[PDB]
């Protein structure tokens, strides 16, 4: 019924994009029984919009395909005057909040569909440059490391497990022993004050683990510390606490900070971005699946989800192996790590311009070793990423620290182009990853039991 | 697999809840082909705390039926030693954002079910204690009001359409228009500091527009002032920005704060109800279709969503209308309210005490007007609730400010128990409404027509 | 030199103070050897204003008597546009800091003079009005003690002897054995979270001793909390940690928060005043003697320093026993009390009117006890005051809580305009206050000995 | 009378400083007329600490000189047990507010001296590691600029004129004549906000000029913005606006934030220390007089001052010319530096090492110009300062620009040990510093007239 106001299906998307006055954004919908994909693309756009000077900043629906996904529904997209989209009096900015207030907001709770999930989304220029964005990534880790500060390369880490239940100083000595040979831990995202591991027994130990793994092999690690609250008030208190106790050992910008995103919402996001700008910001996505799991037709698809984390400020965000790992997996996720790290990319329905922006790093995991890295890496195309792996790490059968090397030196292989089971000649931990996994060696590189040993 | 370590199916639930050392929850829970129920369940719990002294902070399966929903799954319940939450070093409280990372967090991403849903969950008395809580409910603004604080009862509101897009002038004089005979005005919810209309410029006129009405009618009026941002610095510059203003009148108690819950998340509620605890706090769920849609497999029931939403502080939340306006309505969605609202309700799956934490207040809204409230009255069984129309009180033939009165008048009404025909006799803008709105009057109150000319 | 530009002693004081566009301060000045009172004053405006559209904003001597103070110096008066003074981009008031840095900054250094000190300032009802004032003062506590918010009355308090050294559970004791009888007791100015006394360990034992308290009598009692830091977010940490040890009994609204100001400076209070608004802030001048001494021929006169605290919201400060007590003491101090609780006072240069800016109470100590408070009150003119007793109280003969109620008692009489002696003949504790100091009984109540026994 | 508990002066100082558990203070102090000098320091040492498992802390005195300074007073040493200091309850820090409430608190309102002025103190090791410390300095200014971070040198700035009054356009143009030729611009103390420049008019328009002067000469240029307030959150929304105007155009470590520390007190030092740590925290002194003036028997020496301003965090403070300018100068206040930005200094009573804690660096200003600049680089030993001059840069015959040149060449002149005057022949803009001031070369360099023409 408001299809004669609230719809301009003559409208160019080329138009549009080229205009840079509107934020565009593509929904798979699905119509009520009794109602015409239309009408409800309409009151889609009423409901996210003004509600109905009015008319210069309405949304407008410009594209419908009704067939576009069979029987999950059709496509539509919806165009958003800039003028809609609200400003901080600090410093005139756009709040996340916001924005997913109009155009993911009210209209995930109409009558009139069956379903309205979010594909992607446009922020022309005008926009982009008025969100935060990242302050830190993998380049700072770069500077600390001693690497280059343009393709320093890959980050060994791991997850300590048990993941949760650890008291204080078993913790600690699981963090020395890795250390010992790779560079990158973190917490487990709600591991942080409970009772049986305090946070200030804790951290005092990880500190002190660092500093001993640092003196005895001469190179640098670093620590990804939760400080996931709802107070901002409280995660001041725990980054600074955090901060002090590192840099007791001259090690405070070894420190990185996990903040559970999703759980806290864009705010305690927003809290460490400002707070700790400097701080790398370790974004940990625990519960998002509510929101972007395929099998919800509300929502929004993770590249959506991967957008707005770098618009909030995320230094870091956990990814996907991408197939090569044990998750969901396909090569073609690789998109959620272009989009993120890249100055410019090509999303599902709209080309994104980040017009320096700075990236927000892939933190890869999902059981990956030594062996897969090679090709991960080969599909990516590059190995900026830091990558925690479980098993990889302490599955090797020469203990963690051993583990930590075989994944850098799979790196080095894959930097060096060389043949891998040649370069495990002369590379000992990398070599022992074959013997540690060799249901994986057998199929990525038979013969290597004879030419090995 | 791991059924023999996360499951004990021979604990008693009763034991569990009268022990008040778990926090116990209810999912819907749908297996992936191949796996069985309690082998996913069991994983769940794994995935869920301790992912494998260890032993004694296991999450535990202690019931399933896994035909429960048929083609939607079984139902699996999980309890949580309290040890497994976190505590704020400020001051001991559990942060809302862990205890969502731990009982939906990385269960929502699992490549084993097809669907997890949370339905219920139960707090044992450490827990709740351990919570913020409200502030601030509809008892302070009955004091304000000057309303008994026991029984103080209905509050008429308005929303403004347009809700986005008009200028400051039009938008304030829409406000006095309505407060001459209402009470209670909020901002919609993305209205905040645009071009088209700066906080800056419509706040003071507000501010005069409610003194003006309450110099007129000798009443007091109320403004529910949207402060949503991601950055806590931010929304502190708004608040105090719009309490000032305000106060420039001997108003600032009869401000309250709008925050966008949703899609601040967590912490930005925890910043109101930190930096503005007297301040009352209305929470907009827009956005939150995405988590609690019925559409959705995943996430949580708009049941759960309330008692998180009272643990963070909510003073006040629109529940709905019950069956009574223009929405999803069923009476029985009483309980949310009742949930909200009282020192103990049951639940779907589990008996919750609220331990003194005050209420959070239901806020009506949903095509309901003066004739219909009768029936939602008596159906909720008290009036004790903030009610926002926009077609019962503009709709009103005689105008906003009627439209505002015969709201008020359906309270006295009911509190009477009174006839509403013979009521209307006597109250010209309740009788008036039967006029605005026929179609409810005809089918409520037949005879009418002729009782009243 | 800069006489010609920044002097114009034709101004008349009455037009600039009808005026209202100017504040004026008055200033004790000698110049130096070989400068003329008049060259150094203009120099002093310069310095003080726009050191040098620049002339519209000038500072400018327009009263000047160079004899006025003998050796000491002369009179030097200045008016400051209000243009001068900043603003807040958050709500418009004006910083306490900036009005400082102008009228009281770089002229403390010059070296054109031997002295520079501030004796009084007018502000103007614009200027009044844009500073944050009290938020809370005795009327609250009023409140809180189920009194009259008109004229509540005396606040019978203590300090807790030693200040500084007391473990945990000594400290937590004498608050007991002290609130049996009185109402109010504050920390000591540095007593905070020393390694002997830990906050978090002192802070429970405290408020399980009001709690005890307050069953045992069945009267409310009051603690006023040292929450000095020098970092905003260790003030919050410990504002929030206290009300919530004080709230697991129901008597958050109990506390007071001991802020001490001086050594903070206003920024200091101001985080107090901003972040808990609604908590007493007791604002505690320790060292504020550098500054105020009339030892010093520098900084400002103690009326001045009271007129600071008020305007950043102060809800109380020590004031003296005005030559009651035992110290610094004549009875013509009253000014400054009445310079804090008054909506109009006349000071020594300058009338002041406060247009409704909530009144900071006066809390008075310096050796009072029950038998001086008839002629302190008398004095004063009312007994709206909180008063620490030191040996007033725990020197009563009968202990530290018939020391409380002998103060308490003492007012009674007061307020009944009753004969003490006679008085004291049916109220026991002050009768035995004669016993306790019979020093000052002989006194002031000669012939009490026979009389009573 | 207290004498025998708060007084041991058989207690060596060599034994309390060896053994790092005491603070110690030395003071001038001088008794009333009918009091003992070791009488009134004892009670000095008791209103210092316990006011009096107490014994444990006293303070006490253990060395008096009642001679020393004649009729100004005598000698009084004090020692304070560590453990009276008081510890943040997030990082365990000393406050510096609550050590001036002990050492310089109540002691500053006694009656029985006629003065008391802190000296010098000592910091043991224990308490020093426990101080905030600056965050930054010049170093990295000099990174920002280029330089070595070693001895990167000399930063020329200049002062505006009219320090106050200006409007947006004509003090950004003055910037940017500055800025062709000199490095370093400030804000005057009380400039920030006021209604004749706002803030968000100047601020873009600074940015702009910065941008232009660097584009066209090619090199960085530093603006230092005063983002002085009471309120912790108004602070933060200056800061954030400023760099954010700043980032606009690729400069926000440019900015340094001006903050006049004796105004805000410590604690706004400490709100711009803690959450802007990354940017230059320009402590303006406006105001310290009223504690530090030689006029004053109260308060404390301007080397106790300086001490305290590096605890806090101050990257840089002002110093003076030290007899080379136009102020109170000797050469001998160049331990006023030392103190500021050695890692080791002694000073007038007491040997104070800093354990690495940053420096704070020397901004000297004061009637400072090319020639002079010379004999004032040989008199500090270095040239590692920063460096306002008003008339050594506007009083440049050839103009702002030409002056910053000077001032710059200057430098180079001493860095490489030249002769001034044929230095001058290869540098025209140190050459025309003669000119511009001839009364000094005259003075200065005799025979320049002749050997330049």
């Amino acid at each position: 019924d408001q299809s004669n106001r609230y719809a301009n299906l003559d409208l160019k998307e080329e138009d549009l994009i080229n205009g840079g006055r509107h934020m565009l954004v593509a929904y798979r919908m699905k119509p009520a029984p009794g109602y015409g994909f239309l009408e409800v693309a309409a009151h889609i756009a009423a409901e996210s919009s003004t509600g109905t000077f009015t008319r210069g900043v309405d949304a407008l629906v410009y594209e419908i395909d009704e067939t576009a996904f069979g029987d999950q529904g059709g496509l539509l997209k919806i165009a958003y005057p800039v003028e809609l989209f609200d400003h901080n009096l600090i410093d005139d900015k756009h709040p996340v909040s916001h924005m997913w207030s109009l155009v993911l907001g009210n209209n995930q709770g109409m009558g009139d569909h069956l379903g309205l999930r979010m594909l992607d989304f446009y922020l022309p220029e005008v926009m982009v440059r008025n969100f935060d964005g990242p302050a830190t990534n993998i380049e700072d880790m770069w500077r600390v490391l001693g690497r280059p500060t343009k393709d320093g390369g890959y980050i060994a880490g791991t997850i300590i497990k048990p993941k949760l239940g650890l008291r204080p100083e078993p913790f600690a000595k699981a963090c020395y022993d890795f250390w010992l040979g790779g560079t990158f831990i973190k917490n487990d995202e709600p591991q942080a004050n409970q009772t049986f591991a305090p946070m200030k027994k804790v951290i005092p130990l990880v500190a002190e683990a660092m500093d001993r793994a640092q003196q005895e092999t001469g190179e640098a690690k670093l620590f990804s510390a939760n400080i996931t609250a709802d107070f901002f008030g409280e995660m001041i208190a725990r980054g600074e606490y955090i901060l002090n106790e590192f840099a007791k050992y001259g090690n405070e910008d070894h420190v990185a900070f996990l903040v559970d995103g999703f759980v806290t919402g864009p705010a305690g996001v927003a809290t460490a971005r400002h707070y700790f700008p400097k701080t790398f910001l370790h974004f940990h996505r625990a519960g998002h699946g509510a929101l972007t799991s395929y099998k919800s037709p509300m929502g929004m698809d993770p590249l959506c989800y991967m957008k707005l984390a770098r618009l909030q400020g995320a230094s870091g965000i956990h990814t996907g192996t991408m197939g090569y790992g044990k998750m969901e997996g396909h090569s073609d996720e690789r998109v959620l790590a272009y989009m993120l790290e890249r100055d410019e990319c090509q999303g599902p329905y709209f080309y994104q311009k980040w017009y320096g922006m700075k990236a927000t790093t892939p933190i890869i995991s999902g059981g990956m070793n030594a062996l897969r890295l090679i090709g991960f890496f080969e599909n990516l195309g590059h190995a900026n990423v830091i990558n925690t792996c479980g098993g990889g790490s302490f599955g090797h059968i020469d203990g963690p620290a051993a583990g930590g090397k075989s994944l850098d030196q799979a790196y080095q292989c894959w930097k060096e182009g060389a043949d891998p089971i040649e370069f495990a000649k002369e590379h000992k931990e990398f070599a022992r990853a074959f013997e540690s996994f060799p249901w994986d060696a057998d199929k990525l590189f038979p013969g290597w039991r004879e030419k090995l040993g």
